[PDB]
């Protein structure tokens, strides 16, 4: 398939990459990558867990923070500490290394690092990654920007660029389809900046 | 065939994507995408029916307006309700689902929903699809931008994005075909907002 | 190869597309796209007629003009006038259809008309094609930018683009080279307008 | 793989494309091509001769002089004068045409010249080359972009385009490798012109 497939016909994780305090004052976008998480928290919440894993980390939070207070998590959030860049560490693997989880939403902090790591890691894996490009920054425009470009390459392979609103259209396929009317005034949010 | 072929050797759907009278005030270059509707619409009109059939699709009308009344749709368009994002919904079929129809022109509203999914469903059934960019829009510029994007990387398997000019040409071949002098008023006209 | 090989490998023609007096007025960056006709010129002379064939259309020139008089053609320039959008009309087919001549330096105007048309003629033919974006111009920008855009998305099967530059130093590889000496005072020259 | 592999798996040598005093006048970034060989001469300094070689061309010094002074090379960088536009020399050759050396790490100068044209023969050696764009420069920007643009269409046969962060991160791909506490305050440094 070249788009996510409908949220019934596998399982679909949401890979929430290392949001924490001490970048939010240091990646331009940060308030937009916090906008991303609460829209995709919402999203699963609404698919509930036969569908949906939201899986978080946090990159040596001792010194780097925990995930934003801004960041609404679900209740069932998996959140894991990390050294590694790329998310897929030991404890995260019983949660995607499973033939239904097929498909991972991707974003967070930073593009260039721990997102593209994870991309990689995950097309090695063979499952199809989505990056939501709207919910990604670096410290530089020119890191993620490069890094954005390099992931649009990879698109062969099953891993390409997209945003939050059209991961959200992509999951569902048709407005009559029941969760629908529970997921449309996600949409209706804005953007704290400007897309 | 990496372009559209000429109108003569197969027959060519022009595939209005959901210009409705709400988006109108909410997609910033919506007044273009009428444009480009009204120029494939005259160019329909010249081709025939031979050789170009013009599909009309309306997201939930009830709720979103018919069709915009700027659009002077030709007398023989087959005009749809949907609430699937994508157009291929089984009223369709039967217009797009022969051989001879192998190419597809496609614009409209949203860039990110309904065009990226009538996209990508027309290259499951082996359609060589052409998105007109000029023609096409999303209530956020970034939406539209990463969507179009990701299309320009499915080039491989028959989906590219060119404008309706290019098009427009790309189905004459040579200003000698007898349709050329009826045809080359369109392109004379000029979208309302800058290209 | 994927870059043009040296000019002592094969012979290259080089396709100046309908760069004529009507469309000097028309198109933005026209004075360019003489400057790059020019360049190649200059070059096609240096190398000579064993390395190097210089191949001019009009179209349509009772209509469009001839090519702008800013153009110092080479003495040995063959020049044809057609109606087909792309260049590989009956009189050209001699010039480029044997196997000596395996790749073709293209550019002029119209981006998204000629000039593509003629790059996928050229893929069809199995050559490889350079577009010199720096010498290709439409008569709006999106409609440019676009077919550019498209034409990069071809690079697999044997069409990139480049510019006159990048093309010159492609062709000779080495500072060394016995031809250098007499080409390098064309790098020195600069576009009339700044790219 | 599709990113660079980790310093232990494979040696990795860094091309530093011809960085010398009279480009540095004439190519708008040139600070920022310093700070970057810079930036890699730190790297591979920790990462020691077991996984690393730094490799200097001079283009025909004696005409545009030697390698910048800002650049503060190595003890054991081996630096060679060319005029063959790619870095790929009889006397580069034995340093990396050895099956351990699997990467490239290329920067420098001029963008649609040296460094292209270096990727190429790489290439053609089936070695991986990541560009560092953020080092990367031309006397144009329009010879530059065209030309990244170019080398972003070759990510399928290993050429791909990365910023020089984001190539540090890849080839120590965890906080807790020895040698991260030696590079990170590399990344601190700021360039001197914003990217």
């Amino acid at each position: 398939s070249r788009l996510l497939k409908h949220y019934g016909s596998c399982k679909t994780a949401f890979f929430c990459c290392d949001i924490q305090e001490k970048f939010m004052g240091r990646i331009a976008n940060s308030a937009n990558c916090v906008f991303v998480a609460n829209r995709f928290a919402g999203l699963h919440t609404a698919l509930g867990t036969a569908h949906s894993v939201y899986i978080v980390t946090e990159q040596y939070p001792k010194g780097l923070g925990a995930t934003s207070a801004d960041i609404r998590l679900p209740p069932d959030a998996h959140v894991f500490s990390k050294k590694r860049f790329a998310m897929l560490v030991p404890q995260v693997m019983p949660l995607v290394d499973l033939p239904e989880v097929e498909q991972v939403v991707l974003w967070g902090f930073e593009t260039h690092v721990c997102i593209l790591q994870t991309a990689a890691a995950l097309l090695d894996m063979k499952k199809k990654v989505v990056i939501a490009v709207d919910g990604c920054g670096s410290q530089s425009q020119g890191d993620h920007c490069t890094a954005i470009q390099l992931m649009q390459s990879w698109s062969g392979d099953g891993c390409y660029i997209s945003t939050s609103e059209s991961i959200l259209m992509q999951l569902l396929k048709d407005a009559s389809d029941p969760v629908f009317k529970t997921i449309a005034p996600l949409m209706k949010q804005t953007h704290p900046i400007r897309i």
